[PDB]
């Protein structure tokens, strides 16, 4: 007999209760092939969590471009936007594409990664690298910080809880990467600053997690994906998106944490 959905979904529609929106949540463990579903087949807008998907696809491109990550860009002002610490500390010698893609991904740096998609041809040339992965759900169609805007009922710059997971982990996991590519992605995604409160908070210490956070700041809209690696067993790859109706409805970090505490515990 199969899991009873039901369920598994209750304690999500209860979250859902107080928050005041919606939580889309999918969560695959790579060992058993056990998998949590709820709402995962919604769209929720990407906010900064796409520049995860955009390192792994500069990665992909230095497959074919020998030293691209070592390359400096060297930019002006029109390159920098608001929440860009990184490439703000850096106008006046610039930014590898390797510093860049660690400081889009390490940092959410807004101009960082704008600094990449203009390497891959725009929003469409990410939403294409994700096409040839498989990834149909997936769609970043503006650039930062437009592409934020969260307004309910548009599909850009969104993709669904379960596209998200089985993108991240034919990244990560997979081999759809070249093995010092994939490596070099899950060694950025470890190294994340802005996660702390989300997906990990509800994961043991002594567990390795790597993830990607967004905040829209409007909406309700935030969220986090993850690969997590309990200790002597298969790692699980998840993802938590939110949004809600009103302009003024707060993301809550808090919420995140425990969806994603709710999926991880649900796993077998
Ligand atoms: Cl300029």
């Amino acid at each position: 007999a199969t899991a009873l959905t039901n369920l598994v979904a209750e304690p999500f529609a209860k979250l859902e209760q107080d928050f005041g929106g919606s939580i889309g949540v999918y969560a695959m463990d790579t060992g058993s092939g056990a998998t949590v579903s709820y709402r995962a087949e919604e769209r929720f807008p990407l906010c900064s969590s796409f520049k995860g998907f955009l390192a792994a696809a500069v990665l992909a491109r230095s497959q074919q471009q020998a030293g691209l990550l070592d390359t400096p860009i060297r930019y002006g002002k029109n390159a920098l936007v608001p929440w860009s610490p990184i490439s703000e500390k850096y106008l006046t010698t610039g930014m590898t594409v390797a510093e860049l893609s660690a400081a889009a991904v390490q940092y959410s740096d807004n101009a960082a990664a704008n600094l990449l998609l203009k390497e891959l041809g725009g929003p469409a040339g990410l939403t294409a690298f994700m096409r040839s992965i498989g990834d149909t759900t997936f769609r970043l169609d503006r650039w930062e910080l437009e592409l934020n805007s969260a307004i309910p009922g548009d599909a850009r710059d969104t993709s669904s809880p379960r596209a998200v997971t089985e993108s991240l982990q034919k990244l990560t996991l997979g081999s759809a990467l070249a093995a010092p590519q994939r490596q070099q992605f899950v060694d950025w995604l470890k190294g994340n600053t802005t996660g702390n409160h989300r997906i990990r908070a509800a994961v043991p210490a002594d567990w390795a997690v790597g993830d990607k956070t967004g905040t829209c700041g409007v909406y309700g809209t935030a969220n986090d994906y993850a690969v997590v690696w309990p200790t002597g067993r298969a790692p699980i790859v998840l993802a938590v998106y939110t949004r809600a109706p009103n302009k003024d409805d707060k993301h809550s970090e808090a919420v995140i944490a425990a969806a994603a505490r709710l999926a991880l515990e649900g796993l077998g």
